[PDB]
């Protein structure tokens, strides 16, 4: 039907699309109990003891603690055609907005959930930086999302792991008085005005959390197909470049005055816009944020789909069953021990009557009397034969027991190997780096829009290779994407793994004559020190003279003029 | 085929492999005006599951 | 379309995974392990009779 | 600050070292162990019993 | 609503705040007693023996000892752009205090 | 019964998947949850010469 | 610090480092209130509360 009520596009959008963040939901937010909260669930005042024995956490540590030792990252190689020198820009500057702590924080987050419950997920953001900026007074950075299970929710239908074909991604915030204050304070809104959502919370209240206060960002795409301009370089010819008519609005009659040309050309194209909701109504319609993708990579630990239903789960839903038991029967035994009557001897009142003194539990005594007569008959104080039976944990506790946990452990693994190799989660790993790599075309696709900011032109009487700086705040041509995206080794900083680079190329190689280059290298590569100074600029001198370096100049013109001489001595 | 999807296609036929007996997966083309492998157009690896 | 264990039968077409031949056996354990749940759940414990 | 297992649930933050899933199992260690105690302290010696 | 008193804007910031530094540390606190203080809990007088057979201890001391001989400071690396001899200022300011 | 599954039951949970001596700490994710903390003590060190 | 430091900003990650508050409590003896009150120049006879 036709209804283009906005609120009514997008409220029902979503609606249809939480029936799916149910019947998972349901379950993966529960995960997130058996082993976040606690094991048992819906009662919380009982009488009867509950204990809480669990098996699962120490492997779900364990779990945790090899992702932990295995960082992996992004990588961008060039690509078959591209020149080899093509990734190191865009790497820096990646390497660079990722390096603190939140881009790490907001990973190992997501993992694991992506373990216990079985989803993840992070987002990407840009704001402006004055000091320190990675590029164009911007800087994006990597967010936390907390119980992502319950707050990104998607259902566009997409029938894929990355989500990349989806086209909605409504994710929730749950947010404190004061940050809501702070909140309207940034994106501009009615400090007083309250929001609402479906609470990806509970229904359950037990608890001390009333402040709901649940405001929703609503993320759409569309492939537009955008429209043209090209141009003439001005700059040492090789003119014919690109640029988007929507970036360059304002600029137009700048961008003439200094190397005006013309043509066009419809260039299909992806945008994306985030709208924030209420129940009530819409508080920021289609504002539009920076990639063309959108900025919420999710990670999953076994994921499909069954009845054309999405599914999946982490290490620790298989073993809910087993555990309860196992809890359960513990609790019951420790009933067993303390609510039961402890060995003791029954007596008639009568045969122990006159000296129930010698029975109390002194040592007092030699040894214990009994009555041995009474009037109206020959008393039959048959020697106490008979005391209470002592409290015992029946075969079938026992039994249920030992087998419970068993059958636990028994799914508690993803086919664990031997120690130092095939992790005992490389398909966790490896869902993981898929997302790492959503996390590119999601990075990459982003800098051509916000930080964006580069271009190298090629061309004594020859030169090639020169940058560039562009013109006014935006201009990158539409000849971008020459890297690929692909997973490797977390660096802290390209430095990192230039040096790393080096040390893997020794050892694998003989002690012939390369060796020695790579080895000076090395030393090239190390930071300041007193030690490493004298050894890096001897190494500089060494590489320079041995032809290979070709000087930077910044002096080593004139370590090369000493060096020229060639044994004039 | 560097692309996620025509990796995650495949693991889901293997999986449903495993599992059930079948998979499948499908390839499609369609234009690309940035980046196109080839003649404007580009093909793909799409998943199906079930 | 990939398939693990394929062929065919009565001029049927066959096919299976891993998973298939585990089914019977599996549902016994599940239903056993239930069954013993009971057992420890629903059952008087060990007291003593009097009159 | 630092932080031991961390994260949030119901939007609530949480957080844990490695003491408090013990706490259940070790208090029944020490009761049971009490327990004992009291059987072995107080409690009748073998000793015969005469008319 | 409208209140610049400024107390109130601070205090009615913690006391909102305390009501997670309830949940949580109520729990948090709790712990640093198990282990700290002793593994009995709201009584403190009774007439029946209450014995303190641990074994927690002793894999928090080996927590301790292992995260103890493994010191971790910082480090300070100058950047991708910068000078090699950026850091060392800043790492011998911080190194002293 | 009750007080050798309790120790063993305690035990099973004191730890947080300790490996083998002089290799991958069975506190590398209290460390590195340390060592996060300890980058927090420089961007507020470095932001604070300053 | 479980019981001292206290922040909910609504903070959603490790390092508190997008929290605007923390605000930590102090406990101290007499002749160290006597004392702080003197480094903070402070009415000694006021006598605090939290």
């Amino acid at each position: 039907e036709n209804r283009l009520e906005s609120i009514l596009s997008r409220f029902d959008a979503d609606w249809t699309a939480s029936d799916e963040a149910r019947r998972e939901a349901k379950n993966d937010l529960f995960f997130s109990r058996v082993s976040q909260w606690d094991d048992w669930l819906s009662q919380y005042t009982t009488l009867q003891y509950r204990g809480q024995f669990d098996v699962v956490r120490p492997v779900v540590r364990k779990l945790v603690s090899e992702m932990r030792q295995n960082p992996i990252d992004v990588l961008y190689r060039p690509k078959d055609g591209a020149r080899p020198d093509a990734a190191d820009v865009l790497m820096g500057m990646y390497r660079t907005d990722m390096r603190h702590n939140t881009a790490k924080i907001a990973v190992n987050i997501a993992v694991r959930e992506q373990i216990e419950a079985g989803v993840g997920a992070w987002r990407l953001v840009t704001d402006y930086e004055d000091q320190s900026p990675t590029s164009n007074n911007q800087v994006i950075r990597r967010e936390p999302i907390h119980s992502a299970c319950s707050h990104v929710i998607w259902d566009s239908n997409s029938k894929l792991m990355d989500k990349s074909d989806a086209r909605h991604c409504t994710v929730i915030h749950s947010m404190s008085q004061n940050g809501w204050e702070d909140f309207a304070e940034k994106y501009d809104l009615d400090a007083d005005d309250i929001p609402s959502f479906q609470n990806p919370n509970d229904w359950v209240f037990p608890w001390l959390t009333q402040d709901t206060i649940q405001i929703a960002e609503f993320y759409e795409v569309v492939e537009k197909k955008e429209t043209a301009f090209i141009y003439q370089d001005p700059v040492t010819g090789e003119p014919v470049s690109y640029f988007k008519r929507d970036i360059k609005d304002v600029i137009d009659d700048l961008a003439d005055s200094g190397f005006i040309k013309i043509a066009e050309r419809q260039i299909k194209r992806r945008r994306v816009y985030k709208s924030i909701i209420t129940c009530t109504a819409v508080l920021k319609d289609k504002q539009l944020i920076a990639g063309e993708h959108i900025p919420i990579v999710p990670v999953f630990g076994e994921w499909g789909f069954v009845e054309d239903k999405e599914v999946y789960e982490g290490v620790v839903r298989l073993t809910k069953d087993g555990q309860r038991l196992r809890n359960m029967i513990m609790s019951f035994n420790a009933d067993i021990v303390a609510r039961t009557p402890k060995k003791k001897p029954f007596f008639w009142p009568e045969q122990i009557a006159g000296f129930e003194h010698m029975y109390d539990g002194n040592d007092d005594y030699p040894y214990y009397l009994l009555n041995r007569t009474d009037e109206n008959s020959g008393d039959l104080p048959t020697q106490p034969l008979a005391y209470y039976e002592n409290p015992e944990v029946p075969q079938a506790n026992a039994y249920m027991l030992e087998a419970a946990t068993s059958a636990v452990k028994e799914v508690a693994t993803l086919g664990v190997d031997t120690e130092a190799v095939n992790g005992g989660q490389v398909a966790f790993d490896t869902v993981n780096q898929l997302n790492m790599r959503a996390d590119l075309e999601t990075y990459v696709f982003q800098d051509n829009l916000a930080t964006a900011m580069r271009r190298d032109g090629e061309i004594m009487a020859e030169v090639v290779d020169l940058a560039t700086g562009e013109k006014q705040v935006l201009n990158d041509i539409r000849g971008r994407y020459e890297c690929y995206t692909d997973v490797g080794p977390s660096f802290q900083s390209m430095k990192q793994q230039n040096r790393a680079e080096i040390l893997e190329l020794l050892g694998k190689t003989p002690q012939g004559t390369p060796e020695y280059q790579l080895l000076l290298l090395q030393y090239f590569t190390l930071l300041d020190g007193k030690g490493v100074e004298m050894m890096r600029d001897y190494a500089n001198k060494q590489l320079i003279q041995m032809g290979v370096k070709k000087p930077e100049t910044p002096e080593e013109q004139q370590w090369l003029v000493e060096a020229q001489q060639a044994k004039q001595g």
